[PDB]
């Protein structure tokens, strides 16, 4: 169902977004702009490992198509990019470190969504 506060909550979503395509986080953002390219990689095992590729190119696709309905729906989209991350690789690994430190930028301002 369709609640009053969901634009509202979704203009914060998207301010949120913003931010993570910002500069201010671009040192460690970058590997999640735009949709894994396992082959260029050399990531042959990429798409047997991960079923729901995500990432922020695509989540801003759906912003700008009005295809969230939901802050819910949002955070689901941006928690299953990071979760992608953490599948695939060793715990150890750079593109993790990357991941946890975009995960508290995102974790922190969604907990600050008006309600
Ligand atoms: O999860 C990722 N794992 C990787 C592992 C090796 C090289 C690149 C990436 C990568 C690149 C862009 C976005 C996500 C990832």
């Amino acid at each position: 169902a369709a609640h009053g506060s969901n634009p509202e909550q979704l203009k914060h979503c998207n301010g949120i977004l913003k931010e993570l395509l910002s500069k201010k986080h671009a040192a460690y953002a970058w590997p999640f702009y735009k949709p894994v390219d396992a082959s260029a990689l050399g990531l042959h095992d990429y798409h047997d490992i991960i079923k729901h590729p995500m990432d922020l190119s695509t989540v801003k696709r759906k912003m700008e198509n009005r295809d969230y309905r939901d802050a819910q729906e949002f955070a689901a989209d941006v928690r299953l990019m990071f979760s992608n991350c953490y599948k695939y690789n060793p715990p150890d690994h750079d593109v993790v470190a990357m991941a946890r430190k975009l995960q508290d930028v995102f974790e922190f301002r969604y907990a600050k969504m008006p309600d």
